[PDB]
């Protein structure tokens, strides 16, 4: 049973780890995509001045 | 050291289960910023040629 248990210490070292490095790799995806969300609005907003002014002439 | 044992497992499926939950939230996440991207370069071809069709016009 104490092999076991250094066994599941070092298994969940590990997975504690990993799930750090995930949750900082999703900050920074999600800091990403909002970055992007903002650019496509910003081309959105362009694109119907654009075609407002087409209709009109 | 059975007690530890139970304690260190119950903190390995929690870790993990985190792990998992987080990984499913990243591939969504990337399926989303695919999406988007796609849409603002899209957005961005159109703007363009609105602009010479605009000048035509």
């Amino acid at each position: 049973i104490e092999s076991d248990l250094e066994r599941a210490e070092e298994r969940a070292e590990l997975s504690e780890g990993k799930c750090a490095e995930l949750e900082e790799e999703l900050k920074t995806v999600t800091n990403n995509l909002k970055s992007l969300e903002a650019q496509a609005e910003k081309y959105s907003q362009k694109e119907d001045r654009y075609e407002e002014e087409i209709k009109v002439l």
